């Protein structure tokens, strides 16, 4: 990185003199050798600048940092309409969220890239200009400028100042209660209903930190991080994918119906069977099948759906039944849109679970149950901000929620709500 550095500054000095006065873009890529060891978080914590944006797939074979943003997007569908005007860079990519509303999003054009798959790196920089390409080239180099060394990473020290649920137990149970009886009156068939906890600390949190912990710990998660300014950020370690698209070939999946982890083999074996065998279980998720089936039935070609399995994590076990499909168009407007927010985030009908969520969850989920990643032309692929947090100043807020359907406990619901918090909150109180 001292080396990468030098070599894009001797670049910048002569691109700088070189490229026109004209609008466009460039885009530098340099091999990032991974003969030694990187530790691409803790670089970016490292960095100053911002906006910064942290991606691994749940896999662990690809991670991305990008750092400042040539141009922000507002939505995925005016960050498409930008990657179209440039089908020259079918790999250019533009990474960050979806709220929970999937028209509004926060999206960058990075400055700079760092992408892993497998044990190989890239360095990307990238030239964007309205008016001069020879312009911001300068403006690259006082980019680079900014750079600083890595510095070690610290583990989290915090101390609990306040703590507050929002709903609290007394106030979930009416809630739960309140949305089976209205699932009872036969027209909403499910609503997921989840709780913000607003843990206040002594000193501001270290949201790089917390990534990392949770990275080292949430195991088969895809991890997201989000720095909107230095003050600001939104991370989580989701078990789950939103899609994920090549060209045409689309991957989604249902993923709902939960129980228990156990850290021994046998014991989460024996928990996962219960859970497959589990009636109520089992509808939670069959209405997520029928929902992402109807959703993209107008916009694709043959649909597998695939027998359900157990996916085991830290503390939690889900249902999940993989589905791919081939659209008619590469279009990732067509799957965000379609698919976000599906019935294992909101409900079903859509929008009758959608009212409900608006006019009783006593907070605003704001980036909780959008999505995480990026697209470009050639491939994108989005996670569902679950198991997630947003961090101001010295507060986190943590999210976590629970598909309600006929039959819904709530002191059951509450249980499971906490054991999806404490992925992330174990991390925060030792
Ligand atoms: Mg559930």
């Amino acid at each position: 990185m001292q080396s990468l550095t030098t070599a894009l500054e001797n670049l910048l000095r002569h691109l700088s003199q070189e490229i026109p006065a004209t609008p466009g873009i460039r885009v530098i890529d340099i091999p990032f050798p991974l003969k030694d060891a990187f530790d691409a978080l803790s670089w970016l914590a490292s960095q100053q600048t911002y906006p910064q944006f942290y991606w691994q797939q749940r896999n662990g074979d690809e991670e991305a940092v990008v750092l400042g943003a040539i141009t922000r997007f507002t939505s995925l569908d005016q960050a498409q309409r930008f990657l179209r005007q440039h089908p020259e860079h079918a790999d250019l990519r533009i990474w960050g969220l979806n709220a929970f509303d999937p028209s509004q999003g926060n999206l960058l054009l990075p400055r700079l890239e760092w992408r892993r798959c497998g044990g190989k790196a890239t360095l990307r920089l990238t030239l964007f200009s309205e008016s001069s390409l020879q312009h911001d080239a300068i403006q690259a180099k006082e980019f680079i400028a900014t750079l600083v060394s890595i510095k070690p990473l610290p583990g989290l020290h915090l101390t609990t100042t306040r703590e507050q649920h929002w709903p609290d137990k007394t106030g979930w149970t009416q809630l739960i209660e309140l949305a089976t009886k209205t699932i009872a009156e036969g027209e909403l068939d499910k609503v997921v209903l989840a709780r913000a906890t607003d843990l206040h600390f002594a000193s501001p949190v270290n949201a790089a930190a917390m990534m990392a912990a949770s990275r080292r710990l949430n195991l088969n998660c895809y991890h997201f991080y989000m720095a909107f300014d230095g003050e600001n950020a939104f991370l989580g370690s989701s078990p789950e994918r939103l899609w994920r698209r090549r060209d045409k070939a689309l991957r989604t999946e249902a993923l709902a119906g939960t129980v228990a982890n156990n850290p021994d083999d046998k014991q989460a074996q024996q928990l996962g069977e219960w859970l497959m065998a589990d009636d109520k279980n089992q509808r939670e998720n069959m209405l997520v099948v029928e929902d992402i089936c109807q959703r993209l039935q107008a916009d694709t070609q043959t649909l597998d759906v695939l027998p359900p399995q157990v996916l085991r994590l830290r503390k939690v076990q889900h249902l999940r039944r993989c589905i791919w499909t081939s659209l008619n168009k590469a279009d990732d407007v067509i799957c965000l849109h379609q698919l976000q927010p599906t019935a294992a985030v909101a409900g079903l009908p859509r929008d009758l679970a959608r009212q409900f969520i608006a006019r009783h969850e006593p907070f605003t989920r704001e980036w909780y149950a959008g999505s995480a990643g990026y697209l470009s032309l050639q491939q994108s692929e989005f996670c569902v901000s679950l198991r997630s947090a947003k961090i101001s100043g010295n507060v986190v807020r943590l999210y976590a929620g629970a598909g309600i359907v006929r039959g819904s406990d709530p002191e059951q619901e509450w249980q499971e709500i906490d054991n999806k918090a404490a992925g992330l909150r174990t991390l925060l109180q030792m």
